[PDB]
């Protein structure tokens, strides 16, 4: 409709914003991204025009919105503040859809919280007229999962481990390394994983660990595993749709709301990897 996503990815930030944004992007026919060129970004994976920002100045973003006459700005970025959104609105009049994950205020026209814990009432007083979209109704799930949700798979793995795109803390290794060596384990990670070679070496020491790198059918892997061990973000919605048995790892502070809700719903949740000694493995 002439839409711009403001979202970054990198080795540090992770791929989670861009990946979910790509699902949402399918809703619109004229889509562009505005990204900082950062080490390890997904800029070349993104199949839409990507405007490269020369600075973190909010006025550079404002310039791009004015010059290209974008009609909707989709913000999926922890670094864009309420004051920033206010300024963008004042200076451009663009419509703003803001992603939110922790229940924080936004100056937006559409608030989008894709996490199953979230309810529109949580945003009373935190948003402007704003359409508040919260919860599992608004999950951003790739099509393969809807297909796979209909299958009833024979189980091939005792455990499926997936920490997401990058696993900067290298939790996948720590988790696998302590599970009994009599348990059949699948691990899914990307070829961009900074500790991949180490994960491969570890797998070689054992007979029970199978690695899947840039796997095209993660849904089936999940469906054929008895228990999942997943980070507490986008994978949670995918796991819920598959009606999987899973343990959720609160990977970063911002997943606390999801983790808290999962525990209330009776899922096992682990918070210890937030502790400083677990920041690397």
């Amino acid at each position: 409709m002439k839409v711009l996503f403001r979202s970054d990815s990198s080795s540090q930030i992770g791929f989670g914003h861009i990946k979910r944004d790509l699902v949402l992007a399918k809703q619109y026919s004229d889509v562009s991204f505005a990204c900082l060129p950062l080490e390890g970004s997904l800029i070349d994976e993104i199949p839409y025009p990507v405007y490269e920002l020369s600075s973190e100045s909010i006025y550079e973003l404002i310039n791009l919105i004015k010059e290209e006459k974008f009609e909707l700005l989709i913000i999926d970025h922890y670094g864009i503040s309420v004051d920033d959104e206010k300024l963008i609105k004042l200076e451009t009049g663009v419509k703003i859809l803001s992603f939110d994950d922790e229940i924080k205020p936004h100056h937006c026209d559409i608030l989008l919280n894709v996490n199953a814990y979230a309810k529109a009432s949580d945003y009373e007083g935190l948003v402007p007229k704003c359409e508040v979209r919260c919860g599992f109704s608004y999950a951003l799930i790739r099509e393969e999962f809807y297909q796979e949700a209909k299958e009833n798979r024979k189980k091939k793995y005792d455990f499926f481990i997936c920490m997401g795109g990058t696993d900067i803390k290298n939790l996948s290794l720590q988790i696998a390394s302590e599970l009994p060596k009599t348990k059949i384990i699948s691990i899914a990670t990307s070829s961009s994983n900074p500790n991949l070679k180490k994960l491969q070496k570890f797998a070689k020491l054992h007979n029970n660990i199978r690695l899947f790198i840039d796997h095209e059918n993660i849904a089936k892997l999940m469906n054929e595993s008895n228990k999942l061990i997943i980070s507490a973000s986008s994978l949670v919605n995918e796991a819920l749709l598959l009606k999987a048995n899973f343990k959720a790892i609160c990977y970063v502070k911002n997943q606390e709301s999801t983790a808290t809700w999962l525990a209330k719903k009776g899922y096992e949740v682990e918070y210890k990897y937030l502790e400083h000694h677990h920041h690397h493995h």
